[PDB]
């Protein structure tokens, strides 16, 4: 409902999802697009760089010293793990998840002279290599408040439904090339992901209300 706030917990995140009426236009506003394809599939992106590896890189401060929490190893991509251990090359490493992917809703920063819908259109364009267009926007607006339990940071974002012109196959035959997204896929192919429950909830709330 317009009232209800729902809090999900994962091993990595706590997220509050609350229906609101208007998005507070300002400096740091993220707008996320929950995309439904023409043939009715919910979309999800795999972030190009994991949150874990981004954090790790930002924590370095020396030419001759590289520093990494082992707990983060299970939350990184193959190429990232390779980059970390490429020089040391020990026999093997532990705590790896070969099925890891960083699931994210598409979308981005609201710019100064920009409406919400224009922002959604533009960001969906940039993150899909010009392959996503919006036929119709939903009317339900959600506020997402995320605490990252690993890094102790809180993030705010706002989500809307985007019914796009493309089909699932339209976005799943050619690989993504831009710097933000490494893959666009059906959320329903991600049932075992840590984020699947709350993401599925976001889609269901946006379409079944
Ligand atoms: C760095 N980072 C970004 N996000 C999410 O991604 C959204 C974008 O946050 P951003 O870092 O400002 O943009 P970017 O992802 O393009 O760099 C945030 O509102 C958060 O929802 C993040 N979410 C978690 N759980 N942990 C993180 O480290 C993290
Ligand atoms: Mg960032
Ligand atoms: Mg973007
Ligand atoms: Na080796």
């Amino acid at each position: 409902t317009m009232d209800e706030e729902v809090i999900f917990e994962t091993p990595r995140e706590l997220i509050s999802i609350k229906r609101i009426k208007d998005i507070p236009r300002s400096k740091d506003t993220h707008v996320f697009a929950a995309c439904i394809t023409s043939d009715g599939y919910p979309l999800i992106g795999a972030r190009r760089t994991s949150f874990a590896f981004q954090a790790i890189l930002s924590q370095q401060n020396s030419d001759s010293i590289f520093r990494v929490s082992t707990k983060l190893l299970r939350f990184m991509y193959y190429n990232e793990l390779r980059e970390i251990f490429r020089r040391l090359r020990k026999g093997s490493i532990n705590n790896i998840d070969p099925h890891f992917e960083e699931l994210i809703l598409l979308g981005g920063k609201l710019d100064k002279k920009e409406s919400i819908k224009d922002c959604l259109r533009r960001e969906l364009k940039e993150e899909s290599d010009e392959r996503i267009t919006v036929k119709e926007f939903g009317n339900v607006i959600l506020k997402l408040t995320t605490r990252d339990k690993l890094f102790n940071k809180v993030y705010i974002g706002y989500c809307m439904a985007c019914f796009i012109n493309q089909s699932l196959e339209d976005l799943s035959h050619t690989s993504i090339y831009n710097v933000e997204i490494r893959k666009i896929k059906s959320l329903n192919d991600c049932i075992n992901d840590d984020k699947y429950e709350y993401l599925s909830y976001i889609y269901n709330m946006l379409v079944n209300s």
